[PDB]
C-alpha cells in the first residue's frame, strides 16, 4: 500500500548532496556494517564484488546457523563448515585465521560440540574485515549509496508522512490509533499525547522519559520506538504495532483460565529475554502485569506500557512507589531504594498466573481489599498446586522471594541466573532469540482479540527527534523499498546518483 510516487519520495539525493553527513558519521565497524541493518547489508554487498572477501561473509552465514542448529544436529552441521571454510584446498577457504586456529577448531570436532565452536574464528574474521576490508568498503560507491540511505533517514518527519485510521486503544495522555507510511505502506501504532494535557498535569519529563526509554532499547521483545513527531494539540509516538492481543486477555477468556506449563514457558521465555534488552541500558520496567504483554500477528510477545520505566544511573538505586496493585514488589510497596529486582517479582507473578489463571497473592473468585493483597505480598507465602512442574514451582518462588537480594535474577549474574533455572532446561535461547521457535497460539489475521509559551517550545524540540535509526532501516527492508531502490549502474558500474561529474 505505497504511495502512488513513493519512488519520488525515496528517490536518492544526489551523493553531492551528503558531504556533511560523511564527515559527521563515525565510522565505526561494528555500527556501519552490522548495527544498522542497511549499513549490514551494504558492506556484505561490498564483499560479494571481492573473490577475497566473498568466502567470508558466506562462512559468517554457516556460523549463525551453527548456533541455533538443534543439539543433535550440531555435529553434522559443525564438520560441513570445517570441511568447507578451513580446509586448506576448498575454494573459498579462510586464510586470516591462522593455522593455528584451524587445527585447534579440529580438537573442538574431535571431541563434543559446543554452541560456540566456531566463536573464536567469527571474531578472528571480524578482526579482518575491521582493517583494510571495512576501509576500502568506505571509499567504494557502497557507503556513497549508505549516505544516501542515511540522508533519507534523517528527512523531516511530519502528519503528511503517516496516514491515520482507527482509534485502537485509549487511556491516560491520549489514545493509541493505527497508523500506516504512506511511501512505504509500514503499519504503526501511534501514542497520540494531547498536548494541553501535558502541561496541565505537568509531566513533561514523563513524555521524554518514555520515548527516550523506547527509542534507547531495540529488542524483540519489547515495542520499538520508530518515528517521534509534532503536531498540533498532540505529540505522537510511531510504535510497533500488536494486533495480537494481550496476555491478560488469552488467559482469562481464552484460557481454563490459565495456560499448560509448556506454554507459559514459552512466553515467559520471551518476557525474560525482553527484560534483559532492557536491563542491557540500567532500565527498570516496574509494571509487569499481564494485559502489557501484548501478542503480535504470529503469536510472539512484546512488553508493551513503558510509561513507569525510568533508567537507573549506573550504580544508583531510585525510591518510588509506583505500579499497580498486586503487581509491586515487596521493596516497592515499602517504598525502598531499589533497582531491577521489581522486573524479577513481576516476572515470578507472570509465570505463576499464567500457569495457575490467578493472582499468587489474590484468588480469581476472592474478594479482598488492596490492604489484604499488599500485606500477603509482604508477609504471606504462596501456595503451588499440581499445574506446577517442580521446576515450575522453583523458578516462581525463587522470583517471588521477599528480599531482593536472594530473589533470582537480582545478582551481579543478572538475567543469566534466569535463563539457568531448571525451569527453562528444555529452553534453547539462541534459538528463541532467532525467532526459530513457533509460539503456541497463532491469532488468526481477521480476529480482533479484545499556550504559547517558549518552554512548551524548547521541550518539543528534545522530543521530536524525528525517526529512528535502525527501525527506520529495517522498514526500508521489510517492505522492500530498499531491495527496489538500491540499484546501481550495470555491470558494476557508478549509476547517475553516485557520479560527480554530471548531477
Ligand atoms: C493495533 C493496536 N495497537 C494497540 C496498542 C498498542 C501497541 O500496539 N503498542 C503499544 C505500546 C504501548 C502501549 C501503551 O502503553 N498505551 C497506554 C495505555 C497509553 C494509552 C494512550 C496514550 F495516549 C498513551 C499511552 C500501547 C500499545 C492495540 C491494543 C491494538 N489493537 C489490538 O490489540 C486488537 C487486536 C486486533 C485489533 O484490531 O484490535
Amino acid at each position: 500500500g505505497k504511495s502512488k510516487k513513493w519512488k519520488e519520495i525515496l528517490k536518492f539525493p544526489h551523493i553531492s548532496q551528503c558531504e556533511d553527513l560523511r564527515r559527521t558519521i563515525d565510522r565505526d565497524y561494528c555500527s556501519l556494517c552490522d548495527k544498522q541493518p542497511i549499513g549490514r547489508l551494504l558492506f556484505r554487498q561490498f564483499c560479494e564484488t571481492r573473490p577475497g572477501l566473498e568466502c567470508y561473509i558466506q562462512f559468517l552465514d554457516s556460523v549463525a546457523e551453527y548456533e541455533v542448529t538443534p543439539d543433535e544436529k550440531l555435529g553434522e552441521k559443525g564438520k560441513e563448515i570445517m570441511t568447507k571454510y578451513l580446509t586448506p584446498k576448498s575454494p573459498v577457504f579462510i586464510a586470516q585465521v591462522g593455522q593455528d586456529l584451524v587445527s585447534q577448531t579440529e580438537e573442538k570436532l574431535l571431541q563434543k560440540p559446543c554452541k560456540e565452536l566456531f566463536s573464536a574464528c567469527a571474531q578472528s574474521v571480524h578482526e579482518y574485515l575491521r582493517g583494510e576490508p571495512f576501509h576500502e568498503y568506505l571509499d567504494s560507491m557502497f557507503f556513497d549509496r549508505f549516505l544516501q540511505w542515511k540522508w533519507l533517514e534523517r528527512q523531516p518527519v511530519t502528519k503528511n508522512t503517516f496516514r491515520q485510521y482507527r482509534v485502537l486503544g485509549k487511556g491516560g495522555f491520549g489514545e493509541v490509533c493505527a497508523c500506516q507510511v504512506r511511501a512505504t505502506g509500514k503499519m504503526y501504532a501511534c501514542k497520540r499525547l494531547e498536548k494541553k494535557r501535558i502541561k496541565k498535569r505537568k509531566g513533561e519529563s514523563m513524555a521524554l522519559n518514555e520515548k527516550q526509554i523506547l527509542e534507547k532499547v531495540n529488542s524483540q521483545f519489547v515495542v520499538n520506538l520508530a518515528y517521534a513527531y509534532e503536531t498540533k494539540d498532540a505529540l505522537c509516538l510511531v510504535l510497533t504495532i500488536m494486533n495480537g492481543g494481550d496476555l491478560k486477555f488469552h488467559i482469562y477468556n481464552m484460557g481454563n483460565p490459565g495456560f499448560e506449563e509448556e506454554r507459559a514457558l514459552f512466553y515467559a521465555a520471551e518476557i525474560l529475554c525482553g527484560l534483559e534488552d532492557l536491563h542491557r541500558e540500567n532500565t527498570v520496567y516496574r509494571n509487569l502485569k499481564p494485559e502489557n504483554i501484548l501478542l503480535d500477528d504470529y503469536g510472539h510477545i512484546r512488553i508493551s506500557d513503558l510509561g513507569l520505566a525510568v533508567k537507573i544511573p549506573e550504580g544508583d538505586l531510585i525510591r518510588g512507589r509506583v505500579g499497580t496493585v498486586g503487581y509491586m514488589a515487596p521493596e516497592v510497596l515499602n517504598n525502598q531504594r531499589y533497582g531491577l529486582s521489581p522486573d524479577y517479582w513481576g516476572l515470578g507473578c507472570l509465570i505463576y498466573e499464567m500457569i495457575e489463571g490467578q493472582s499468587p497473592f489474590r484468588g480469581r473468585k476472592e474478594k479482598v481489599k488492596r490492604e489484604e493483597v499488599d500485606r500477603r505480598v509482604l508477609e504471606t507465602e504462596e501456595v503451588y498446586s499440581h499445574k506446577f512442574s517442580e521446576e515450575a514451582k522453583s523458578i516462581c518462588k525463587m522470583l517471588l522471594t521477599k528480599d531482593a537480594k536472594q530473589r533470582l535474577g537480582c545478582q551481579e549474574e543478572g538475567a543469566a541466573e534466569v535463563k539457568r533455572h531448571p525451569f527453562f532446561r528444555n529452553m534453547n535461547f539462541k534459538r528463541l532469540e532467532a525467532g526459530m521457535l513457533d509460539p503456541p497460539f497463532v491469532p488468526d489475521p481477521r480476529a480482533v482479540y479484545c499556550n504559547l509559551d517558549h518552554t512548551d517550545d524548547d521541550f518539543y524540540s528534545k522530543f521530536s527527534t524525528g525517526s529512528v535509526s535502525i527501525p527506520w532501516q529495517n522498514e526500508m527492508i521489510e517492505t522492500e523499498c530498499f531491495k527496489e531502490l538500491n540499484v546501481f549502474g550495470p555491470n558494476g558500474t557508478l549509476p547517475p546518483d553516485l557520479n560527480r561529474n554530471h548531477p
